[PDB]
């Protein structure tokens, strides 16, 4: 993944804004439909603190995919 640079840190310390270009970053990177940083403004602690259904009702279209991929994220190796 071209994962930001910034990002690159453990999830549990993303900022606000940190998650705010996570949402942007995917959107892009994985073409998915739009989102709105209102819905997912939060750090990165209570954003690891969320279910899929939470990213759902939050996020009706890109909402899963954006939990699985900080699954991948924080999942380095199998
Ligand atoms: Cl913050």
């Amino acid at each position: 993944i071209r994962l930001p640079a910034h990002l690159r840190l453990q999830p549990i310390y993303w900022s606000r804004d940190d998650v705010a270009q996570w949402l942007k970053w995917a959107e892009n990177e994985f073409s998915l439909s739009p989102i709105d940083s209102n819905t997912f403004e939060m750090n990165g602690k209570a954003l690891l603190l969320l279910t899929k259904e939470d990213f759902r009702y939050r996020s009706p279209h890109s909402g899963d995919e954006l939990y699985e991929l900080l699954q991948h994220i924080l999942k380095q190796g199998p």
